[PDB]
This record gives C-alpha cells, structure tokens and sequence, in this order.
C-alpha cells in the first residue's frame, strides 16, 4: 500500500511523497498524461505502468512487508500480489534516489498543457 | 507501440518488459548516453538508433499488427511507419533472447548517472 511506498520514498530520498513526488512533471501524481519530462518523471511513468501489469491486485491499499538486508530493500514474502506490488514500489523508490541529482523544482505543479504525446502501457 | 513491443519481448525472452528491461544498463528503458554496458544493453542502443531513423512516425505510440509463423515474428503490412517500427521492435526483441545468457541482474536499475557522453549511433 501507499503507506509502505511512501515510507520507502522518505527513506531513499529524504523527501516526503506528498509535495515532492505528488505534483512533479507529467506522471508523478495521478493525472498521468504526455511524455515524461525527466529522469524522475520517467521513474513515475514506469511505476504506474508497473501497477498496470497487476489487474488482479489493488496496489493503493493491500499492505505488504519489506525490510533491509545489508542496506538493500527486500520484499518480505507474502501473497503474489503483495510481492509484485512491492517490487513495483521498491524499484520506483530506488529510481527516485538514483535521480536525486537532476530533480528540479521547475517541474513541480507542472501545467497540463505542457504534457504532450500520446503514450500508453 | 510499447504495447506490441513489450509483449513481443515476453514472447521471445520469457521476461516481462517492465523490471527486466525498463531500466537495464545505459540505454534500456529510455535514456541515451554512455557506452553500452553489455550485449543486451547494445540492443537497446541499436533499437534507439532505429527509432531515431523514423522522423515521420510516432514509434512509441502507433499500433501495428504482427504474427508469429512457425515460431518467427512477422510484421504484417500496414503503413510505411507501422512496418518500419515493427521491424525495429522485432530486431530488438530477438536480439534480447540471443543474449539472454549474459543477462545480468547486476545491471537492472543501473545508475543512468554513471553513463557519460554521446556515441555516434
Ligand atoms: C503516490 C505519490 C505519493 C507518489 C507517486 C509516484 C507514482 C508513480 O506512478
Ligand atoms: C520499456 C521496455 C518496453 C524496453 C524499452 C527499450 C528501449 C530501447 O531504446
């Protein structure tokens, strides 16, 4: 669930999921339209494409457990859903960290009319 | 479109396009700088050069139709675009399987950061 996803985000990046990654670019948030604008925006694009392969589960709320092993995120075992949802989240949070370098405030509260292509997954 | 591409990849490699390939090496996923890490990575590179030679088309989005005859991918006839795109995708997918034996988890979620400079495709 987003309660776990938000925890990984704050752990890996130090920024809170809400402002920092809830209104960033064309895909970090809920609107989802156009072409990713940067490294961080693509992490977000890939992430909900990941939630896309999980029709039989509900990512927003089923909670899973994870823990670190030698500092790395590891998804504890559980139901197939809990595990796949967690992998989607794990990767995304790591992706936000590897790109903390190009994270710019110019992409926050980005306007809808600047989100461009037709892109599906 | 990514829809045809992504599942072309699972038909050939057995892996789901997203985790396995969305962020592999320096050119898998989107991304575009650096000297390709390995064979798999070289395919993403070549695939990018391929999309790059279709200025008149929208590669990431146009849906094309393809069939498998006697286990081989065959691009059905459509527009000039749908056909050239399909071939780009088929070439990448097939390459992916040819190099499955060198696929290294060591490169999934690779720091785009470590990749510097633009190779002449
Ligand atoms: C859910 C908010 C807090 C951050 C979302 C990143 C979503 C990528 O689809
Ligand atoms: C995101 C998956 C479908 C693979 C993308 C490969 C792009 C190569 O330029």
């Amino acid at each position: 669930s987003l309660l776990e996803f938000g925890k990984m985000i704050l752990e890996e990046t130090g920024r809170l999921a809400i402002p920092s990654y809830s209104s960033y670019g064309c895909y970090c948030g809920w609107g989802g339209k156009g072409t990713p604008k940067d490294a961080t925006d693509r992490c977000c694009f890939v992430h909900d494409c990941c939630y896309g392969n999980l029709p039989d589960c509900n990512p927003k709320s089923d909670r899973y457990k994870y823990k670190r092993v030698n500092g790395a995120i590891v998804c504890e075992k559980g139901t197939s859903c809990e595990n796949r949802i967690c992998e989607c989240d794990k990767a995304a949070a790591i992706c936000f960290r590897q790109n903390l370098n190009t994270y710019s405030k110019k992409y926050m509260l980005y306007p809808d009319f600047l989100c461009k292509g037709e892109l599906k997954c």
